RNA sequence: CGGCUACCCACCCGACCCGUCUUGAAACACGGACCAAGGAGUCUAACACGUGCGCGAGUCGGGGGCUCGCACGAAAGCCGCCGUGGCGCAAUGAAGGUGAAGGCCGGCGCGCUCGCCGGCCGAGGUGGGAUCCCGAGGCCUCUCCAGUCCGCCGAGGGGCACCACCGGCCCGUCUCGCCCGCCGCGCCGGGGAGGUGGAGCACGAGCGCACGUGUUAGGACCCGAAAGAUGGUGAACUAUGCCUGGGCAGGGCGAAGCCAGAGGAAACUCUGGUGGAGGUCCGUAGCGGUCCUGACGUGCAAAUCGGUCGUCCGACCUGGGUAUAGGGGCGAAAGACUAAUCGAACCAUCUAGUAGCUGGUUCCCUCCGAAGUUUCCCUCAGGAUAGCUGGCGCUCUCGCCCACGCAGUUUUAUCCGGUAAAGCGAAUGAUUAGAGGUCUUGGGGCCGAAACGAUCUCAACCUAUUCUCAAACUUUAAAUGGGUAAGAAGCCCGGCUCGCUGGCGUGGAGCCGGGGUGGAAUGCGAGUGCCUAGUGGGCCACUUUUGGUAAGCAGAACUGGCGCUGCGGGAUGAACCGAACGCCGGGUUAAGGCGCCCGAUGCCGACGCUCAUCAGACCCCAGAAAAGGUGUUGGUUGAUAUAGACAGCAGGACGGUGGCCAUGGAAGUCGGAAUCCGCUAAGGAGUGUGUAACAACUCACCUGCCGAAUCAACUAGCCCUGAAAAUGGAUGGCGCUGGAGCGUCGGGCCCAUACCCGGCCGUCGCCGGCCUACGCCGCGACGAGUAGGAGGGCCGCUGCGGUGAGCCUUGAAGCCUAGGGCGCGGGCCCGGGUGGAGCCGCCGCAGGUGCAGAUCUUGGUGGUAGUAGCAAAUAUUCAAACGAGAACUUUGAAGGCCGAAGUGGAGAAGGGUUCCAUGUGAACAGCAGUUGAACAUGGGUCAGUCGGUCCUGAGAGAUGGGCG
RNA sequence: GUACCCAUAUCCGCAGCAGGUCUCCAAGGUGAACAGCCUCUGGCAUGUUGGAACAAUGUAGGUAAGGGAAGUCGGCAAGC
RNA sequence: CUGUUUAAUUAAAACAAAGCAUCGCGAAGGCCCGCGGCGGGUGUUGACGCGAUGUGAUUUCUGCCCAGUGCUCUGAAUGUCAAAGUGAAGAAAUUCAAUGAAGCGCGGGUAAACGGCGGGAGUAACUAUGACUCUCUUAAGGUAGCCAAAUGCCUCGUCAUCUAAUUAGUGACGCGCAUGAAUGGAUGAACGAGAUUCCCACUGUCCCUACCUACUAUCCAGCGAAACCACAGCCAAGGGAACGGGCUUGGCGGAAUCAGCGGGGAAAGAAGACCCUGUUGAGCUUGACUCUAGUCUGGCACGGUGAAGAGACAUGAGAGG
RNA sequence: CUUCUGACCUUUUGGGUUUUAAGCAGGAGGUGUCAGAAAAGUUACCACAGGGAUAACUGGCUUGUGGCGGCCAAGCGUUCAUAGCGACGUCGCUUUUUGAUCCUUCGAUGUCGGCUCUUCCUAUCAUUGUGAAGCAGAAUUCGCCAAGCGUUGGAUUGUUCACCCACUAAUAGGGAACGUGAGCUGGGUUUAGACCGUCGUGAGACAGGUUAGUUUUACCCUACUGAUGAUGUGUUGUUGCCAUGGUAAUCCUGCUCAGUACGAGAGGAACCGCAGGUUCAGACAUUUGGUGUAUGUGCUUGGCUGAGGAGCCAAUGGGGCGAAGCUACCAUCUGUGGGAUUAUGACUGAACGCCUCUAAGUCAGAAUCCCGCCCAGGCGGAACGAUACGGCAGCGCCGCGG
RNA sequence: GUUUCCGUAGUGUAGUGGUUAUCACGUUCGCCUAACACGCGAAAGGUCCCCGGUUCGAAACCGGGCGGAAACACCA
């Protein structure tokens, strides 16, 4: 009662069926996986951002539209 | 006259018998004699998904109650201070428990990696994102002017759903630190910053009903077992006890005991009789069954018969009563017997036991359409998961010098490898041979007391070489292939934040604002979510390969095919070569072919090869080698020849020298080493035959005649030998030789479901119209398919509610039909013939809803087939009679059988009217009857003294008692 | 209770089935014999069919010149 | 030996049998039945009896091993040993310690209990075979007997006889794969429907077949089924699931039949009794796993009275290292 | 599940304290069949659901192995390679052995050997025709055409195989599902009983040995043997042809040849001719031998008809003879010739001045082949006879018209 | 063919839990006897089958050959 052990026949015609896909769509890319030192510094540095850019960037807004 | 058609026949071509296990079925695989009816995915509960409806942060009366008693009312209507309750609106923790809002501005404490006060906004931000909004601009028959008019867009903006990322909040754990409150200042509570686990929040979408699919548990698509348990029934067969009865013809051998005679002193012995002993012998009835492995062997018989058999006074056979009853009995022991069943009886129930295992699974059309593979499992005939597949959608994109994106593809750049090859005078491992050098030791020879005092060779060593290799060697290193980039998600500029980092405003990440899109070729409209069947036994071929001698063997890689697939060639074929399939007409072609089957060369086809007494004839493919040929055809390398060759005919073919090694011989001729001269026209210390040797013959070489082309060795095309197998046989056969063989080709010719054009059906896509909108058109491309999945059916059956002023005894259902027709098909309508009382159409609803199979169930009928068979036991014959009817009934007569252990006369068990008379002969008796045990009617069994009844036998049994 | 069968036709075996079932009576001859054979008392139609012919093969029975087990696994069967 | 047995494939060399043995039991008992009781069988019985086995008449023998597995006897001298009881710690559950019934272990007996019985080397004035000898070795090493046996792979062992010829038979030899002593060994008169060899007579068993008779088979009168059947039946070759009847190419092919025969229809009879799979079973067997009837023990109640003696715990007094 | 560790952790259920128990987080006590059940053997007394997914037969691919050949030739062959042999190497055929695979067969294809019977092959044992030898003759060996005909009787074993005796020309090799079991036999293999030896404690096992052990059916179709038949010539009969199918003859001994050829001998043929014989085939019964139921005749046993006579019964009572007919290699007779040719040997004669059997042509040539002879004669045809009274009839030939 | 075991002075054998050449017989010398047996005192004889690996160190533990020895080879 032996039978086939093993074969990659017909295997690759099964994984062109259906259009083998590359991912293909990753804007703003994930961000686990990434050192919790650079994340001290990122998450801190996100919300002080939103704290802290008011007044500085506004200035710098009314410079850039009044010499352009 | 016309007519397709479920009528019949003929002709040309094609055509193996359906269904399923299988990689493969017409199979010498299995089921099917035929026909009619029945016959197999249902129902409940639960879950998940999709769809439809109602209400909607709610939803639901299924539990009850209320109405007047109603056939439909076992319906329906209502409750609402009947919402108890289920699900959802809140999750996280094992639990104590805890439990989803943040942002902006001003002031205050050292705006201090830091809290408070007052006000405002409010479920955050970024990149895409259908749609929507503002609008430069320009366009309408002659001018200034306007309003709606014809009329879009560059650019900008708010951004649905959803996707991707960041940030925030809640719960349990982890690290670091500080602060706040006291119905009481404590191992009391609460709060902050970070990275984690959650099925969370981040404006909720559920509830109820219905339909469809899938899964689970229930008998669960249908049928199927060896088996287990529970409770009862059998000792009429058989096995063994016990009680009570019956039976066993005749002969042979001659034990004990006894008598008589003789011998002996005694012990005792010898002879002749009598006697009838015995798990004794021949043998019958009886009981069993050795052999013919006889007869039968769908029989007389689910174990019998004919001979030949063993035993037959006994451990013998046998009737009746009684006892032992199922994991029990009983066994002179075979696991044999226990009611045709015994290595665990019979009947019923659990039970429709389970089966990963056989067989079967019921109408049509259309569309899409596999796999025999990864991993896991006591897994290997199975299942789970992933892959392949179908269905349901959603988000977008096109139709008006430029979009988004993708690819079994190429190009331009950039990396990767270690196979094919090649090499080892390059490492590792093997391996061959020669040369040169002289350090070392070992073995021989020499100078000679011995002495690395000296010499030659050998052994090992070194150097330069040289031969052959390595899947588990490699300096080098291909072809093929794999990854990446070819932009608006990109490039540059300016500025904030950081608790990361740090000479530095240093570096790096994030955030904000702005600028220009024409960024390799070709083709295509893309992304994404849910549910799920089947699949998990494969095979073949080119190429690369593992084991084996090889296989139509077993196992791998890529691709294609069979399976899942028709069509044209290969005669026939699963895989080969073309080419893939809706129904047809015309033309053309591939693969192949053009002597006849069998469509096409019947061309005044071309070149050359082949004669085969086994010719040859097209990838897989169905046969053949090493070797050989003065059979023919080319080709290469050479050698001769007028200074007359090869063949032929004729002659010469010596001297030294009978050379030398050899003694049995060599005096050219078995044998080993050699090898020169003279005459020369030429002689080889001799090519062969022969002698034991001596001798003769012939050849190398030379010359006489003839006369100009000849010889040798290799090579490859056809053909031949090599080439032998069993029924008669295969280029398909017939045949074919100036081809119908072989190799090279030219022009025509034939066709497939292949291609092009056109007619028709269907699907899909795009689209038209304010004409059943679920209808009507318009255009274009496509149609094959097992398992499987969907859509449609104005296909069909049964019943229910609406509905047709439906149909009819002037003929409904049903059935038949060489009749007419429709639809592609499920099927349907009408006509004609019997029939006599119910039937149909549309719209919804619910099914015990379609049969070709299952050694399918029931019922009926063929071939066999007027066939086998009416043959165990000696046999019947003549006349008459009743009678329609006599091989069989009855009687007369004759001949036979059974022959007293009967084919006779009566009983027990069992049968129940069969006993007897009369009448009939459809029915019974395997033909027949006037006959019978058949049928119908009527009769028949008389007891104190025959038996039961009475008695106990083996045994069965209730009370007292005990157990339960 | 009293009939009848008590069986190759009244029982059992699915049947008018060469199967099975317990008993008493038993004559003459030959013969040791209740052996086998022929008769008498008593029964019967040959056993669920008849007619014609005598082929193969078969089922039972008997022979065969010479050899006598040489056939066959075995003298199996048959015969002395 | 006579007898019995697989009814329906065996009749025996199988079973039984008398004889020879062994073991248990003196009745509150041995072996058994029963769900139950002091209920039953042996038992209306008592070691010349009952119950359980081995071998199988007579004669002659009963070799040697208790190492192993069984069976039995003995002792609280002695290890282990469960419930119950005793003492201590604590508030208690609980824990600890000693005391220790059977069995096992410790010792002995038993093999007419299951059973078992060795392999090398050197050696004799022809050589071989070998009396004899050294060593390893177990519990004992096959003793008396017998033999290519119904037991011997080599094997058709070797010699002799039987025969023209013998793998057969018989007698003998015996390091005998793997004979052997109640697992009985060796003989043996009588008897085998037991197996085998040879001889005389006898015959169709044959050489070598032939003939006759009875019945059937044949035909006719009457009456008449059954198995089986997808269709239906001429072959050769090819291919195919590798042996076709039907496909292809050939050979070819006239209705309807009767009597035979058995080459085929891979003929029929049965869901292969051989082999394999099933996470399908059933008889069995045991040192498989898990239990249990029965049986042997210990404890608690039924279970009570008197005396003697001992062990352990508690109290105070005295010697004591 | 157990155990240990940690929080001055949570719950121990009406509320508190303590013990205990549970939980939380992580280390350990394992599933070696390693993603993990807790597990001995036999069934020949076996059963069930299945499988040709999977062995034991044949058949199919292959040919290692077995067998049979070839190639070059170191040598054997007194000398000498190839008369006959042939190592070291190498190329093929066969399924007559064995092996390999599992392709068909598991709702069955009956498994060995023997008996009987038919056909085929050649890798030829003999016979016919030939060539070559170390072929003087005889006797052998190697080859070719060649399967037409033969290729035994027996002791042993179940045998396939093998050994032995004797005969002969020879006792050659095989195939047909390892031919043949609805043909047989059942000897062992291969059920159930039983014995011996070994293994296993045991049930049981043993390509170790021995015993007794059911062999089912044809009436269906085709094939084959035999027999009615059928179609066409108008019916029918007689006499004939052969298209086709088969085939039958084979072998040996004795006498002359001739104790001659040949050979020194020992030995020792051949061709023609003549008697026969083995096997086979066809007949036949005059004789001989069987058979016997003319139940023909005649004895005799037991019974029966009263006794003699005449008879009968006993499954044809026994046995002595025996007619007709069947039958025996147990009696007797018969079995027959022409052609083309294979192998081979040649003729003429080139290729190639010569040579040559060949290349075109001619000859001899055999158990091979075909025909003759012998059988049945075709969906085959001939020649000839008679062709329908009766009383009406019916039927042929010629030429007719509708 | 498969799976295990053995190989040591002339013979039978012991022996590593790594670091000997072990016991007896056999040969030879001496004493004892008049002389052989026997006894006593002694000596010689080892490639631990062959070749490699581990370790400082092997015959020893392991791998490959050589020559022997046990068990199986079953179902058809
Ligand atoms: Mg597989
Ligand atoms: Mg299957
Ligand atoms: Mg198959
Ligand atoms: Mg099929
Ligand atoms: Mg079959
Ligand atoms: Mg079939
Ligand atoms: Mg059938
Ligand atoms: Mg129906
Ligand atoms: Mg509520
Ligand atoms: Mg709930
Ligand atoms: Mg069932
Ligand atoms: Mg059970
Ligand atoms: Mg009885
Ligand atoms: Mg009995
Ligand atoms: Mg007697
Ligand atoms: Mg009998
Ligand atoms: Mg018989
Ligand atoms: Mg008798
Ligand atoms: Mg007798
Ligand atoms: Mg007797
Ligand atoms: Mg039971
Ligand atoms: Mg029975
Ligand atoms: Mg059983
Ligand atoms: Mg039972
Ligand atoms: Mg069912
Ligand atoms: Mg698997
Ligand atoms: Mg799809
Ligand atoms: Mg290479
Ligand atoms: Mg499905
Ligand atoms: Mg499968
Ligand atoms: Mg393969
Ligand atoms: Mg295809
Ligand atoms: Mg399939
Ligand atoms: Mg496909
Ligand atoms: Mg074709
Ligand atoms: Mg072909
Ligand atoms: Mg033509
Ligand atoms: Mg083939
Ligand atoms: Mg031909
Ligand atoms: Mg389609
Ligand atoms: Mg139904
Ligand atoms: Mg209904
Ligand atoms: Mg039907
Ligand atoms: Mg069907
Ligand atoms: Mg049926
Ligand atoms: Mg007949
Ligand atoms: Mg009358
Ligand atoms: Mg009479
Ligand atoms: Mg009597
Ligand atoms: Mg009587
Ligand atoms: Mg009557
Ligand atoms: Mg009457
Ligand atoms: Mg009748
Ligand atoms: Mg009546
Ligand atoms: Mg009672
Ligand atoms: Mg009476
Ligand atoms: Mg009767
Ligand atoms: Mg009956
Ligand atoms: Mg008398
Ligand atoms: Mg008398
Ligand atoms: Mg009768
Ligand atoms: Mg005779
Ligand atoms: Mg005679
Ligand atoms: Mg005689
Ligand atoms: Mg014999
Ligand atoms: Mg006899
Ligand atoms: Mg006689
Ligand atoms: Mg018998
Ligand atoms: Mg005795
Ligand atoms: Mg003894
Ligand atoms: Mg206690
Ligand atoms: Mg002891
Ligand atoms: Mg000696
Ligand atoms: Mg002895
Ligand atoms: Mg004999
Ligand atoms: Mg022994
Ligand atoms: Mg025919
Ligand atoms: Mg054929
Ligand atoms: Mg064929
Ligand atoms: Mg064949
Ligand atoms: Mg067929
Ligand atoms: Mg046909
Ligand atoms: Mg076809
Ligand atoms: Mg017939
Ligand atoms: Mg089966
Ligand atoms: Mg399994
Ligand atoms: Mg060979
Ligand atoms: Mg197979
Ligand atoms: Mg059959
Ligand atoms: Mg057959
Ligand atoms: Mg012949
Ligand atoms: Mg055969
Ligand atoms: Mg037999
Ligand atoms: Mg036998
Ligand atoms: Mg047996
Ligand atoms: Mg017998
Ligand atoms: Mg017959
Ligand atoms: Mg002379
Ligand atoms: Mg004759
Ligand atoms: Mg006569
Ligand atoms: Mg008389
Ligand atoms: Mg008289
Ligand atoms: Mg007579
Ligand atoms: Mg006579
Ligand atoms: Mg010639």
């Amino acid at each position: 009662a032996k039978s086939k052990n093993h074969t990659t026949h017909n295997q690759s015609r099964k994984w062109h069926r259906n259009g083998i896909k590359k991912p293909r769509s990753q804007r703003y890319e994930s961000l686990k996986g990434v050192d919790p030192k650079f994340l001290r510094n990122m998450r801190f540095a996100k919300k002080h951002n939103k704290k802290g850019l008011k007044k500085m960037q506004a200035n710098n807004a009314k410079a850039m539209s009044a010499r352009a």
